[PDB]
């Protein structure tokens, strides 16, 4: 089947448990790895679960 996955747009990996989506940039988010790396800092992101 279709699923839609969210990837990091830091490193390619996949955003499981928690997601940082950017309120600014369209269509970004981060995995909490990348997010604890302080990437994308400059903008507030949305933090919430990731199925
Ligand atoms: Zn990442
Ligand atoms: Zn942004």
């Amino acid at each position: 089947l279709e699923e839609e996955d969210v990837i990091c747009d830091g490193c390619n990996g996949p955003v499981v448990g928690t997601r940082y989506k950017c309120s600014v940039c369209p269509d970004y988010d981060l995995c909490s790895v990348c997010e604890g790396k302080g990437l994308h800092r400059g903008h507030t992101k949305l933090a919430f679960p990731s199925p």
